[PDB]
């Protein structure tokens, strides 16, 4: 339908992470949260770190409740780490809803909070299988589902440079043109989907699919940059070079190492058998103003992180199973090209190209 007093409701700053109003505790306590599709925790800043604008303060919530249980959460970055406990949560720009969630109270935390910014905690809206410590911990959105009437289904718009709209609940049609069109959430623990051919200026990279899934490929908006593994990297860079050579870069710039084109489509399963779309994003996503290659290489698999959310509206229709795909109403066009969602496509052993 409409959900109108949910649009608008994300803000941010470059590279910094988009974040929803919340509360915790009664009275409500308002704070900033990060929203993650890739985590599964909440979790929020407890103690007077210098970086925080505002904390969780326990001995203030009547509703709380103590788990008596703590928590270790290193990221490859950095690490937070917390007490565990429930207490009463809402979204003031969401549904008109109050649930008891678990939060975790950081207690503790090494380059996690960053200084300057306007947020303190995370929303980690993907699946029990990767909550810390372990997978019985109830993640917030199925505390959500389970305690009210809100539909198992949220939706993302990001809009790149801050702000952005997460419809909690259902879809508003007025932040997309077009169709959407879903690809299959693989399995429920990130939200893990198969790509199943990329094309840097409608040519081909002629790889092997399974390799473009290398581990997993994922939905996360707690990722900024589009992250495709080594091998698909070199491939991908040095095809991205080849349609570049009007001007120069240094050779340390493509590796993340400095500052200061073609389009880039990745094909996804289809939710038909041989059928697949493709997902098309333009030169203005994946070079991020500090100008930054927002492309970089990964171990962990190909995450499609900022650089690919905003220039599309995202369902994550948790119910059936499925992430939806259309052209954001608010991403940077310019006159000559448009990111774009394009099907049906002809794909063939599109199963294969999952790892396992
Ligand atoms: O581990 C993964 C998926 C790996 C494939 S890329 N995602 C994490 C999930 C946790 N998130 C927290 C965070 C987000 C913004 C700023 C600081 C920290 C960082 C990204």
């Amino acid at each position: 339908g409409s959900f109108v007093e949910m649009v608008d409701n994300l803000r941010g700053k470059s590279g910094q992470g988009y974040y929803v109003e919340m509360t915790v505790g009664s009275p409500p306590q308002t704070l900033n949260i990060l929203v993650d599709t890739g985590s599964s925790n909440f979790a929020v800043g407890a103690a007077p770190h210098p970086f925080l604008h505002r904390y969780y303060q326990r001995q203030l919530s009547s509703t709380y409740r103590d788990l008596r249980k703590g928590v270790y959460v290193p990221y490859t970055q950095g690490k937070w780490e917390g007490e565990l406990g429930t207490d009463l949560v809402s979204i003031p720009h969401g549904p008109n809803v109050t649930v008891r969630a678990n939060i975790a109270a950081i207690t503790e935390s090494d380059k996690f909070f960053i200084n300057g910014s306007n947020w303190e905690g995370i929303l980690g809206l993907a699946y029990a299988e990767i909550a810390r410590p372990d997978d019985s911990l109830e993640p917030f959105f199925d505390s959500l589902v389970k305690q009210t009437h809100v539909p198992n289904l949220f939706s993302l718009q990001l809009c790149g440079a801050v702000g952005g709209s997460m419809i909690i609940g259902g879809i508003d049609h007025s932040l997309y043109t077009g169709s959407l069109w879903y690809t299959p959430i693989r399995r429920e623990w990130y939200y893990e989907v198969i790509i199943v051919r990329v094309e840097i200026n409608g040519q081909d990279l002629k790889m092997d699919c399974k390799e473009y899934n290398y581990d997993k490929s994922i939905v996360d908006s707690g990722t900024t940059n589009l992250r495709l593994p080594k091998k698909v990297f070199e491939a991908a860079v040095k095809s991205i070079k080849a349609a570049s050579s009007t001007e120069k870069f240094p050779d340390g710039f493509w590796l993340g190492e400095q500052l200061v084109f073609p389009v880039i489509s990745l094909y996804l399963m289809g939710e038909v058998t041989n059928q697949s779309f493709r997902i098309t994003i333009l030169p203005q996503q994946y070079l991020r103003p500090v100008y930054k290659f927002a492309i970089s290489q990964s171990s962990t698999g190909t995450c499609m992180g900022a650089v690919i959310m905003e220039g599309f509206y995202v369902v994550f229709d948790r119910a059936r199973k499925r992430i939806g795909f259309a052209v954001s109403a608010c991403h940077v066009h310019d006159e000559f090209r448009t990111a774009a969602v394009e099907g049906p496509f002809v794909t063939l052993d599109m199963e294969d190209c999952g790892y396992n």
